[PDB]
């Protein structure tokens, strides 16, 4: 089998061609590179411009004012390790509300990257359901109306995992990031006309185990954007289903929920360790 | 803004004074060195000396005898990492009940240095909640009669956190505790006239995000003691709310209790990593 | 009290000999050797040369079509961590169901292990519960038909942690393994004519403190076989008894299942740190 990352076009994609390859992707690596998808390094080089200049002139007074109570890298600014956390890099989240925005300019150029990698994430993620004749309980529209994580770091830096969302976007700019394909690591350099797509852990249980989610890892002056497509916490699944593919749930019953099985805080990542 | 750790009187916040101050403090710190609280190095050196003696002089069947039959830290005596987990250092805790004590003179001298320390997180916790107009659900006593945890220690030796308390009280004896202010790594030294307060993350949530959680961590001979105010297993909120202020819950639903979101066991740490 | 780590028959114990010394073993201890229980090196052999032959000989493909879609190490082969995570060691585990098998040979072979492992494990384990006169909420067969787990591993290794287990059954082939006997790590070479029994959180839960969880780890050219004897989800307790043995439970109501306590995913170990 060739160890190679393919490239699919959304477009194509969404038009019906290349479905028997699609699938054998999302079975075999559960990787691949999309384009014609709406994000490219020219949508990328409005925000990470503009945060990258608050990252490195922004007072203190503006860091904290975007700042989160609580260190969870859910919504605004994050110092992420005599010195400071951010020392090690910094990070900027958001998701659909509840965000904080340091200014108006930095508002309306990542409402409008956030958007973009949203409707890219939910449209690949509608055609590994389509490929794999998924329907999830509930409906496929409900089940892609979730709630997504969008987190921009700023620079092993990390730890081999696999990924619990649906799928995960990435786009980068020496290739720290290295994914597990036919039982190797694999290089996965940046591609200014393509975002990298992760499948996650619930691709696999939503699609009864048609879908793989690889392992990866960062091996250590760089930037990501990371996109986490997340189901709702009433995601409602077929427990035995589960167990058939590889979940060691521990669920009492026929059907659970995401809530049921993750717990009440979202995760993730996971390491196999 | 300045980055110096402030100090509080308990009896002056309990009469009204600084409250603007207190406020500011919750909000842009979340700790403080509190004092007039009835603890002091006084009611700690007997303590400390009293069980310093037991894990230099107490006997394995003596040890053995006060050692839960699961290593989990929460009532009697642990060795915490050829040799012994006790290499690295040795841990004592307890609560309101269910504890483990080596002797009479022991459990005198120890209920009472834990009563202090409850009735003083107790108080300082309602201060808390005063200052920032909060009503728990339910209300503040059944709020405050909880689930505390005292831990004592004895020798980066801990890696940063927040912790996941309302409140939590410490007692020390180079300073290798460290804490974010103004967002750099500040000392906190030892003050034998007063207790450090460090604001964990179920302040930021009961008080709608009005508290900050502050991050730390221990550098790398020294003893300290370490109270964490922890709230009951059915303690409820608002999911939108907790949504508000930070926390990423996949909460299905309007409210949730404490046991709903971090489960069925206690999590008194959380690192942000 | 001597730190040597007791050896046990199986058929002696069933015969209600030594139940004095085997109470003791499990409440000062929680581990023992164990003889007369259907494995040996033999029944081993023809496990271990079957599956370390697949972990060389084994092409690509025919691993691919054993693994999992989800790294989870539940069934299936498993690297575990340019390179392979299979640089580090690899891994095949199994069940009741739902197992990947690379060959008939390899599944006959493996069955029976299975078989004469689970066998043990749910014999060795009614015993503890006879010892203590302990009787499981719903009985003692539907409390042991559950939830087991098989690992084999092929290379600190592993860090200090206890499991989360009925109990642990161990074979093996410089010691590496290392348990807490005494207040000091005990070496636990293999046996070619006996397992190693590691009592589990769930044995001290079960019987009420009766039964000690010891810790352990691994220091850094060897295989070895882990069964974990893991109760159902619905396994029911008293929450008022599991407070006063350890467990810091955060539980609301008399009653409660494992699946309340440590949520919709099988956790096998805990580190105490
Ligand atoms: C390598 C980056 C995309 C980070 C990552 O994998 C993650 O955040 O899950
Ligand atoms: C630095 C000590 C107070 C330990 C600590 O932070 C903790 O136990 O959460
Ligand atoms: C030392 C081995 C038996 C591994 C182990 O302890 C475990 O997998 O829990
Ligand atoms: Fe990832
Ligand atoms: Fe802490
Ligand atoms: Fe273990």
């Amino acid at each position: 089998m060739d160890t190679t990352v393919p490239t699919f076009s959304l477009a194509e994609l969404q038009q019906g061609l290349h479905q028997d390859e699609f699938r054998r992707c999302l079975r075999d690596k559960g990787l691949f590179y999309l384009t014609d998808c709406g994000l490219t390094d020219t949508e990328l080089k409005s925000a990470k411009d503009i945060v990258i200049d608050f990252f490195e002139h922004g007072s203190e007074a503006e860091k904290r004012a975007v700042t989160s109570p609580v260190p969870t890298m859910r919504r605004g600014f994050t110092g992420l390790e005599t010195g400071s956390y951010s020392d090690y890099s910094m990070c900027y989240s958001m998701g659909t509300a509840d965000n904080l925005f340091p200014s108006g300019d930095f508002e309306r150029i990542w409402t409008q990257y956030f958007d973009r990698q949203y409707t890219a994430s939910r449209a690949v993620a509608r055609e590994v359901l389509r490929a794999t004749g998924t329907e999830p309980d509930g409906g496929v529209e409900a089940f892609l109306d979730c709630e997504p994580l969008l987190r921009f770091r700023y620079f092993l830096r990390m730890a081999p995992h696999y990924d619990l969302s649906m799928v995960t976007l990435i786009q980068q700019t020496f290739v720290s990031l290295q994914a597990e394909v036919g039982g190797a690591f694999t290089d996965l350099p940046y591609r200014p006309d393509a975002v990298l797509v992760f499948c996650g852990a619930i691709a696999t249980l939503v699609t009864g185990g048609q879908v793989k989610a690889p392992r990866h890892h960062v091996a250590a002056s760089q930037t990501s954007s990371v996109f986490f497509l997340r189901p709702n916490a009433d995601f409602t699944f077929s427990v035995p289903l589960a167990r058939e593919c590889g979940f060691d749930v521990s669920l009492d019953g026929e059907t659970a929920t995401f809530q049921d099985w993750i717990g009440g805080n979202y995760v993730n990542i996971r390491r196999t360790s």
